[PDB]
């Protein structure tokens, strides 16, 4: 599994190049793994992934939440990996063929899929939550090794960890701004995803350092 | 929304030259183009402005928006800034995520299309069982535009029943995936067509053929 520095992944959702690069540069001593999603990619182009690799030599997880038919999923993954992403995040709710399409591209291109099971926001309770255990089980059956689950629901995160096993890799967003606790989340997740509580801070480096200090005994 | 010939081109070619050429070849037949991530992630969001400059077509951005409310807001803002007239949003992630997109759309004078049931076989696993409720959710939220599957006309018909005849319904899965243009237009206002046109030996003849086959419905 990827070796995430300090068990902390930056969710870089700032939407202009200059700010995104500044903030990522400021926290680079603490974090070697950056999640780049559509807020930044749609604002600045897929070439932003190349710029981050060039400037920081950080791993990049492309947060695409791939959620299309298999044929379109294949195209999305191919374009994303071509750009230099180490891994891509894929929704499980559109079903097994859609996931398998992404896995097939990732295998061909020598990259990784992360399967998003249950989401962290309140709306996730309407439809996703009731499907999530089965989505995880589907991931296990398809041979998925990397997963995403919600910090905001420790009981659900615990269950997802059970389903996927200790050997699978699990990352968890919802820490900080959405109310999840770093240490508690790391009881089950290999790494925590943190966006706003770092990138909106007066001093992002201090904010990251503070989160790390708070989980020091878990590193 | 007034879609020419009830036909929306899904332009999923992944290089600028081919995408522009093929769209140009069928431009006389359409005034609405769906542009998605295969093209946008390969060529940049600036491609949307280029389509508007070249073709003066309506643009539906196929983002399958499926994030938390805060991120959904950002995705919609970026997408509408690029000149999209409308955006496709998943209903599965729940009401707050949809409302986030509705808020931005209202602010920028654009439209949200709510994707209810999808057209591929995998949709049967989780989406299909939620789809009626997702549609009702759309109605509750005041959503006027919907997307449902050409590949399952009985499910498409049910979706039409739920949203009413006043709502606008577009439908992919026509051609390559097995859906029939005419049958689909019994229930949808417009059909979405990608490969059957853009992979055809002659895209223009392909579009012309499709339109001929639904001539009585226009
Ligand atoms: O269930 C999920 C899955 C996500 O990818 N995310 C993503 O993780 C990040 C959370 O950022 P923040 O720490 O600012 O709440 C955002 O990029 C969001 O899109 C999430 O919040 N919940
Ligand atoms: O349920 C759905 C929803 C979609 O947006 N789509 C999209 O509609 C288009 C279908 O293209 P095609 O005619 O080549 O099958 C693709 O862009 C696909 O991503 C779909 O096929 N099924």
């Amino acid at each position: 599994v990827m070796d995430v520095m300090n068990r902390l992944i930056l969710a870089m959702d700032l939407m202009n190049r200059d700010d995104a690069l500044r903030v990522t540069g400021e926290v680079r001593e603490y974090i070697d793994t950056v999640k780049i999603g559509y807020p930044l990619v749609l604002s600045e182009g897929m070439d932003i992934i190349a710029e981050f690799r060039k400037r920081f030599g950080c791993r990049i997880i492309a947060d695409a939440k791939v959620a299309d038919i298999p044929e379109t999923n294949e195209k999305i993954c191919r374009a994303t990996f071509k750009a230099g992403a180490d891994a891509i995040i894929v929704h499980g709710f559109p079903g097994a063929d859609s996931v398998r399409a992404c896995l097939n591209v990732a295998e061909e291109m020598g990259r990784e899929v992360f399967l998003l099971t249950e989401m962290s926001h309140p709306g996730a309770e309407m439809f996703i939550q009731g499907a999530a255990d089965e989505i995880a089980r589907m991931g296990v059956d398809l041979g998925v090794k990397n997963y995403v689950g919600p910090s905001t629901r420790p009981e659900r995160l615990s269950r997802l960890r059970e389903i996927i096993g200790q050997d699978s890799f699990l990352i968890s967003p919802g820490v900080g701004a959405q109310g999840g606790d770093p240490g508690e989340t790391l009881r089950f997740a290999d790494a925590i995803i943190v966006g706003r509580s770092i990138y909106l801070a007066d001093n992002p480096a201090a904010a990251a350092a503070g989160i790390i200090e708070s989980i020091k005994d878990l590193l």
